[PDB]
């Protein structure tokens, strides 16, 4: 897994094993963000429901948003997202199946709305800790309108 801000927000790829959740336990993860679809999960742990008790056995205090690889979040979708991202600032993990695509959109995302940054400074500040963030055409076109539209978003996440 990575920092992409040291302690309060980073990424990882779907775990094998109980001992690399842990190992997220001693990096200062508390809070995981899950993103693959149930299929996705599956393939490792069998059950999704499982996955996820696994989780919360562990002190991880789960969200699972299944987002299609190489696609985004929708509307709906992100602002659930980023209310759950904004809601505790320390220990988050947001993760995918390989820690890059899916996973380095939200990450993006999140430093857009919460510095300002334009897009292609936040698609580099996550690319500089998890090359190759950010996959497709599709999710590059979401940040920039995440970007375009940062202060409807923030109404919209503190209503």
């Amino acid at each position: 897994m990575y920092w992409v801000r040291r302690k309060t927000i980073g990424g990882s790829g779907l775990p094998y094993t109980e001992n690399e959740i842990l190992e997220w336990r001693k990096e200062g993860v508390k809070r995981v963000l899950v993103l693959p679809e149930d299929w996705e999960i599956e393939e490792s742990w069998g059950d999704k429901d499982y996955y996820l008790s696994i989780l919360k056995k562990n002190g991880l205090q789960p969200l699972h948003i299944p987002i299609p690889d190489g696609g985004v979040p929708s509307d709906s979708q992100f602002l659930t997202i980023m209310k759950w991202l904004l809601s505790e600032k320390e220990g988050n993990l947001v993760h995918c199946v390989g820690g890059i695509g899916r996973t380095g959109t939200i990450l993006a995302s999140y430093l857009i709305l919460t510095e300002g940054l334009e897009v292609e400074s936040a698609i580099d500040e996550v690319r500089l800790v998890r090359p190759g963030a950010v996959q497709t055409y599709e999710q590059e076109m979401f940040l920039l309108r995440v970007e375009g539209m940062r202060k409807s978003w923030l109404k919209n996440i503190y209503s």
